[PDB]
């Protein structure tokens, strides 16, 4: 299983606009258009993110170009973000993957708001670290999910993946 494989099944995938679990317009592998009410602004951004006129739908290669930039770009903000970092750096392999599968998810500052569960993670405090995860409008919001990243975290394993 790798990073790629994992947001997949997290993410899904769709090739035409829609909106995502808080009424935001996405597309693709979870890739976010726009935060606003309007369609139109959803397909401006969409025609200017894939460089053509999409009319709102765009084919599976493009959906993955966009899925390369968003997951390469999640890395490199984790790897320049100062509190981020050090955790990602004190991780085993499969537990890096759990923490990019957050900041994709929420992103960076939003990642980096879970000072306490960063701390037991650093420490390698798994059990701790996963009831501090739990207590989040994250996990009360999208709990299947915040499950599986959580239960990742707990064993360095891919079971909740299988
Ligand atoms: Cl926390
Ligand atoms: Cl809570
Ligand atoms: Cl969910």
């Amino acid at each position: 299983m790798n990073i790629f494989e994992m947001l997949r099944i997290d993410e899904g995938l769709r090739l035409k606009i829609y909106k995502d679990t808080e009424g935001y317009y996405t597309i693709g592998i979870g890739h976010l258009l726009t935060k606003s009410p309007s369609l139109n602004a959803a397909k401006s951004e969409l025609d200017k993110a894939i460089g053509r006129a999409c009319a709102g739908a765009i084919t599976k290669d493009e959906a993955e170009k966009l899925f390369n930039q968003d997951v390469d770009a999640a890395v490199r903000g984790i790897l320049r973000n100062a509190k981020l970092k050090p955790v990602y750096d004190s991780l085993d392999a499969v537990r890096r993957c759990a923490l990019i599968n957050m900041v994709f998810q929420m992103g960076e500052t939003g990642v980096a708001g879970f000072t306490n569960s960063l701390r037991m993670l650093q420490q390698k405090r798994w059990d701790a670290a996963a009831a501090a995860l739990a207590k989040s409008r994250w996990y009360n919001q999208t709990p299947n999910r915040a499950k599986r990243v959580i239960t990742t975290f707990r064993t360095g394993t891919w079971d909740a993946y299988k």
